[PDB]
């Protein structure tokens, strides 16, 4: 008596629908609509998302608002701090608050550093902070008399997010960057610390499916009655410096991500793709002209 | 007594059946035909494709119809667009609309670029777009005098499909390729953005099996009662520059990939292999003279 | 629910297998137990949990399946100078196999050298070899050859050595494009050369459900053909190693079950059989050093 | 069958965690809902589907679990010159931990150089160091030192730094055989240095069946000991990163269920505890930048 | 459906294990609880969910299993000059094992260097060694040795060092084809050298269904032999490390269950045992630094 009902669905795009480079920000959404009912009224069903493919989409790599970076210059002779300046990303950011290239994250940190040294260090001893495309690691390029005279300072947010450099803590907030070579690099990639993207989610405002329990909407009370609809949640990881992506999800062996279907009598519902950031700020996945999206669902009877 | 019924099948080929280099384009198809009935009438069954092997077949690597590429050249001194041309693939394409080598995709982009430099730029400083066999990444080769004078422009389709270059957006369509060295290469492979092949499916016109639910045929309306018989969905990924492949599948992941058998009394049925492109255009998997195809089905009783 | 486990092993020696396995003794075990294995009141499924074929020999190539031909194309006259079949007969064992991809490379080389005996000077004769390091075939050439001529591969050579760069001239032959002294394959193609498809465990006398097979006949489609298979392991040739240690362990998503039809037995045979891509089955044979391990599960329903 | 999902998060900041996580705030969450979570008619299993410990600091070394000693052996006189315990006192935090293998190397070195200063000249004093790039420890020496002397490692040093080649002179000490100026480990041994074994989710108040534990008594065997564990993540230190982002997802082992004993509840606590290899348990703590995510599944039966 | 989890650990030290594990104390634990573990009215399966054997020492080679012989062949005379069997006696520990592939290389090298003593000049003696970096054995030779002579491997050597290029002259012996100074294996063959087959958890007194085993005596094939195995871990030697840290974690949907026959018990013993390819059984033993972890599941039906 076990029944398997498979529902495929797709989304084509174009320049008229999405605008140049996805300027219109059209959310990825699909209206499933059929002439008859999908499920039998005698049976109880579970819903699982078997697969999806988000082919040719754009995702942000950095979100300055979440971070509070600061750089500084220390002196060896006087043994005191020369200055401290916050990293200003304002010129590099798009309207929605995001950046799309770790070269630009590296550039912004460099301009803050070069600007801080303007009065106090000579031109050819100004250290350069940059992002290497090959190794996916940030590097610090320095002269030998700079290393003898001064140190570069990172505050705790810079310390943590660029953790694979070598550090020597001077106080509660600031740390010195230990530099022995002309070109010093990270021991390891830390791009996972910089990406704002946490999860990608499929939701539905009208599908009669059992909600997931959530914590309190407010920041105050532990007590909560809050719920939400989630059909699958895919954990996103940023392996490299590619803002343009092609994301394949295929359910594996265990396939534990089931949700109860509450009402059998329906022929219509909406599905949407939503991106959650690490700060829990929600925003929709948007189409490019060249985006194709595939989706496969399974309604399984019990 | 739960029952496992296993069904094996193979296709050998030759030069008479398939034609030279598979000229005849005979679809991969099998008629399973047996003496007595395959299943018991007293039981209900699920069908799952345990394993297949597409041994020595050919697959296309690129499909120019779906892409609208344009290159261009931007002068720094005048600070204006000098020329723009569409990339023409007509001289590289086979009967069905496909190409079979990423070198040729590189060459086509190169000749477009050379043709656009014909009148305006001197012969020694003409840039060379190419495909590196060793790294699976496309490269742009340039002289120092060219980089001081001019830029290479990619439109939004080029931008997306060759995204791992460093870009600088000048306009709603075109973006500048930032070049700092003689030979500049992609920071990541983008062959996944070029392959027209999405899925490879096994289907049947006469097996009494439950249909999967499909989206609307008509462009205007969203409603649909469209259906189709799909026995398995193999997702394809282009790993390298190999048109000739040996494709193995074993069901270690898709525990859920079952289909209901509606009738128990059948004696014979057809199976055929079909390739779906990303534009959802259907075309059959075809034989070479050297093709061997293996296939294993499971009828599992409930 | 009942889980009944059954271990078996085959130690080998020079007296049982002969020197270099010259006796060709099939890998085979007779299980024989004092009482009945399964209790008569229950119904059972059989599954093969693991085996280990430790220290055995497998072939890497089988010339009979392939029809290789090489040729020389003159670029000046713009015509074919000659064509010859690749003969593997000096390289093959009694059973029809070869055991090293160096030898497969050597045989293609000697065919290519022989065809250039009268036509081209000694110094420009091209060399086709197998690299042990990269598992890729290579073509060594002089610059004088590359201007004058091209090497030709027929379609079987084209498909099996597909990762070279090719240019078709007619419906059978293709030109090998060569721009450097030492040109090599873009990717390994050993998967195209191995004859080994599957390794299987079968039984003459175990009361188990048979798998449905296609027709033995050359012409007709209709079939009542069947056969006993307890597991089938897909084999892939990763490198140039004829000697192998093959480990199989069942992953969690467990489908490879077979119905036991009769509970009343205390004795059965198991045999290991190799299947090739041309469907020709032959037995897995013992070496003196071979150890074989096996674990079966009888799981009740 | 019913699937009840429950998500939770912990945002953090400078005021909650303190500078560099100095306040040592345990990673903990109180769930609290207006209505009851589970239907009283049904029976449930609990499984932790996923968590993500994003931006946390973990120790890389814990001196109290080791007893390291270096020494010097003279080749000519063929006797032990001296021996000393490696002093980690200066390099350690309040809680007894270190966070960099560069500092583990430095501590071993200063003990080695302190033992040499009266009996070996400056030029020939060997340098023990950690290599950031290869993730392997190294010993830098002069040819004059190699011929005159040997470095001595005791058993604990011998085992934790096992990829150097060794020569046992007595039942405790071993000679480090050195041929080049810079000699390195044949393999990384960071897995032997980490104190972190498991990371666990526990709950004092959730009505879930306990896991059976052995006695806290070292001498006696008998035990009635128990504890609430909802999942246990095995941790592996691969590199020199104290700052981590740890992701768990139940693809591997969905056998990890615990019986819910009481359906009637709307409140419980979840905490993240770290267990070292000596079984010393301690709380996972927050940095200002930490974000923690958590997903539980109550599944009916 | 009930899930009963039982944890267990062994925290070693110098006094329990002895210096370098001198005391050869087997890895064994006694579970002993106040009340009965399982419910009397229910029926149970047992699965081992995970273990961790952290800081143990395993052997890499076992000479008694192999009969290695090298030889030398003259090109000019076209005959065998000499043959000698490879003696490992001077390298082997009390229990018949060796712990470094360098020493296996050295032992073959001395057997080779003793055979050349009277026959070949000092410079032209070939060197057999193990390359630590590549995990491959190597042969170093001079130009005039390759022109003058060949090295011979017998069939046992041929099979265990199969990655070299070979050429057979006789039912037992084969020639090692050497074209360059330093010649190496085309593939690693440490898997042909490890004597370790699997690591097993046993129990004398746990009331659990035994696994069915073959005959102890090789005379007859009939057998009523049985043995208690709770889990069965296949071991693979991937490098030259004798000191290891072995982690086992079960797959989501494993079949590796055993039937518990009696629910009325509160005590049992677990022990870790190593099985070799010759089926010889020996206990896993503690070092002072060893930590053992273990998690059982009893799952009701």
């Amino acid at each position: 008596m076990k029944q398997y009902i498979w529902l495929n669905e797709t989304i084509k795009s174009n320049k008229q629908l999405a605008g140049p480079r996805g300027s219109y920000k059209r959310p990825v959404s699909v209206d499933i609509f059929r002439s008859s009912t999908i499920l039998d009224p005698d049976k109880n069903y579970l819903l699982i998302v078997e697969e999806f493919h988000l082919h040719k989409i754009r995702l942000p790599l950095f979100k300055p608002a979440g971070h509070d970076y600061q750089v500084g210059i220390f002196n060896r002779s006087t043994d005191e701090i020369m200055g401290v300046r916050e990293v200003d990303f304002s010129t590099f950011v798009d309207e929605d608050g995001y950046m799309y290239d770790y070269v630009d994250v590296g550039t912004a940190i460099n301009e803050t550093l070069a600007g801080l040294c303007d009065g106090i260090i000579g031109e050819e001893d100004i250290p350069v902070f940059s992002f290497n495309k090959h190794s996916k690691k940030f590097e610090i390029t320095t002269t030998e008399n700079f290393r003898n005279g001064h140190f570069i300072m990172f505050n705790d947010d810079m310390r943590v997010d660029f953790n694979s450099f070598e550090f020597d803590d001077i106080d509660e907030e600031y740390s010195l960057v230990i530099l022995n070579e002309d070109v010093e690099t990270q021991d390891a990639s830390t791009l996972e610390f910089l990406t704002p993207i946490s999860h990608i989610v499929i939701e539905s405002n009208d599908l009669p499916v059992s909600y997931e329990l959530l914590p309190s909407i407010s920041k105050n009370t532990t007590i909560s009655d809050n719920t939400g609809v989630f059909l699958t949640n895919y954990k996103y990881l940023q392996q490299n410096n590619q803002d343009y992506n092609s994301i394949l999800f295929r359910v594996e062996n265990s396939s534990n991500k089931y949700h109860n279907i509450l009402q059998t009598n329906f022929n219509r519902f909406n599905l949407s793709f939503t991106i959650y950031d690490y700060d829990n700020e929600k925003h929709p996945l948007t189409l490019l002209p060249q985006t194709v999206i595939q989706l496969k669902l399974l309604f399984e009877s019990i």
